[PDB]
């Protein structure tokens, strides 16, 4: 078939196929193109209540539910891929991480430095592309792999 943790799908509002990744939960129209010591990233977070640490620069105390924060996840997402808005002004504004004021750089890394749903993504990611909705104990993300 397609490249490894590519699936084919089928809109369930178009009848249209499209292509899943479901190691970034990324999803386009076109049938995907096809690994590093090291890739570099950014990312979007947004923390809820059962994160990690429910606290950041944003907000002392995050409460929002888990499905709160997927459904700003969504939006976000939406409004980078239309051009809306730019991925780096919604991780400045909005990102629940230290990184946020490097408009959501992380700098690079290599397997074993983060955690693992974070890891997996970024390193299936291709130089450019970015993620779907990715969830690890910090919460949601959204990755985009810059190198
Ligand atoms: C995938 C999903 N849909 C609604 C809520 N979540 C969710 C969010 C954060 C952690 C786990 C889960 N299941």
């Amino acid at each position: 078939k397609l490249p490894p943790g590519w699936e084919k799908a089928m809109s369930r509002s178009s009848g249209r196929v499209y292509y899943f990744n479901h190691i970034t939960n990324a999803s386009q129209w076109e049938r995907p193109s096809g690994e590093p010591a090291r890739v570099r990233c950014s990312h979007l977070l947004v923390k809820h209540s059962q994160s990690r640490r429910p606290s950041s620069w944003r907000q002392e105390k995050i409460t929002r539910t888990k499905e709160e924060a997927l459904e700003l996840i969504n939006g976000y997402i939406q409004k980078i891929k239309s051009g809306e808005e730019d991925f780096e002004s919604l991780a400045s504004q909005f990102s629940d991480c230290s990184s946020a004021k490097a408009r959501g750089d992380l700098g690079a890394f290599s397997r074993g430095q983060m955690q693992k749903p974070f890891e997996d993504a970024s390193f299936a990611l291709r130089t450019g592309e970015m993620s779907g909705p990715v969830f690890t104990d910090s919460g949601i993300h959204i990755i985009l792999r810059t190198e």
